[PDB]
């Protein structure tokens, strides 16, 4: 059970934290790829001034909320070094580790606080889970942060014309076939009243079945991706890139989302942004899909 009107009480926060230095805005500046390989469309924020247990008693300038829920679980705390504006943490009231896998609660919780924000605005959720995940913290969290104005995430082409789904004998989770990693998507029913805990934890799992496949044949490393609009787990190998690029990469960069501190970089991405593609192989597993 989410606050009320919990969209202005984070921009309210956050107007503040911002002109006391309780957080620090990066600046960065952004442009749209795209994938003359594959077709897929990238982001890309360039901030080269990056290039120069927090969870635990976090500044209370920076504390949305104490607890999110009904319960006593989750706080949502403003990240302090923000490159999006208003970029918010769901963090676990009582320390569990960001090993740990997602309950019920918090992919519900997280669908909720995606729907306050979204009451042309778009808000991605992600955790980014292991050592090669692109993990920064131990203790338990979320991260929700609003999307590009106009970008087009792999995802929704290959979620779009295909009506929600748990996997049939003849269907599997949905997977492009045109890029080079490996990740598993599911279409989410688009009234949020056709979702609830049970839904998710289903979606959730299913997609980690396949997911976890990847180690039994490094200690279990992904990224979750969710929107209103579907859900997706990615398997995770490395946390940087390889020799081109030496990219660092969380669960953004698996909806096409890049964050580059040089110039160089940038331009190397522009000349061919295909690379990309080839850094998230890099970071992921080669693809499957097209196959059972
Ligand atoms: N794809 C992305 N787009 C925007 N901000 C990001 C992205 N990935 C990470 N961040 C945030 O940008 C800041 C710098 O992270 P780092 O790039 O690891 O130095 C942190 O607040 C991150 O959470
Ligand atoms: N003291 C802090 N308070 C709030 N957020 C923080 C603090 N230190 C780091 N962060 C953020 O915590 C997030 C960690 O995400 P990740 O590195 O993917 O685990 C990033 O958004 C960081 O900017």
């Amino acid at each position: 059970m989410i606050e009320e009107n919990l969209k202005q009480k984070i921009h309210d926060k956050f107007v503040a934290a911002k002109k006391n230095g309780h957080l620090k805005v990066t600046h960065a500046e952004s442009k749209k790829l795209k994938d003359p390989q594959t077709t897929t469309q990238y982001w890309v924020t360039f901030a080269p001034s990056l290039a120069l247990d927090p969870f635990a008693n976090p500044d209370e300038e920076l504390v949305v909320t104490e607890d999110l829920n009904g319960d006593g679980e989750y706080k949502l705390l403003l990240n302090k070094f923000p490159v999006v504006p208003e970029h918010s943490l769901l963090v676990t009231s009582e320390f569990k580790d960001q090993r740990s896998a997602l309950t019920p609660s918090d992919l519900m919780t997280a669908y909720n606080v995606l729907c306050s924000l979204q009451g042309c605005e778009r808000y991605l959720v992600f955790y980014n889970c292991g050592p090669h995940s692109g993990s920064s913290q131990d203790h338990k969290h979320l991260q929700i942060m609003q999307m590009p104005e106009k970008f087009i995430p792999f995802q929704d082409v290959l979620c779009n014309g295909k009506d929600h789904f748990l996997p049939t004998f003849n269907a599997e989770p949905l997977q492009d076939d045109k890029v080079s990693f490996a990740h598993f998507v599911l279409p989410l029913p688009e009234s949020s009243d056709q979702v609830d805990e049970d839904l998710l934890a289903m979606c959730y799992v299913s997609l980690m079945q396949r997911a976890l496949t990847f180690f039994q044949d490094l200690t279990k490393s992904y990224n979750v991706l969710l929107t209103k609009k579907w859900i997706c787990v990615v398997p995770r190998s490395h946390a940087k890139s390889g020799p081109p690029l030496m990219l660092n990469i969380n669960s953004t960069g698996y909806c096409g989302m890049i964050l580059v501190k040089d110039r160089e970089k940038l331009e190397n991405l522009t000349e061919d942004p295909h690379l990309v593609d080839k850094s998230l192989l890099q970071c992921g597993f080669p693809n499957t899909a097209g196959q059972k």
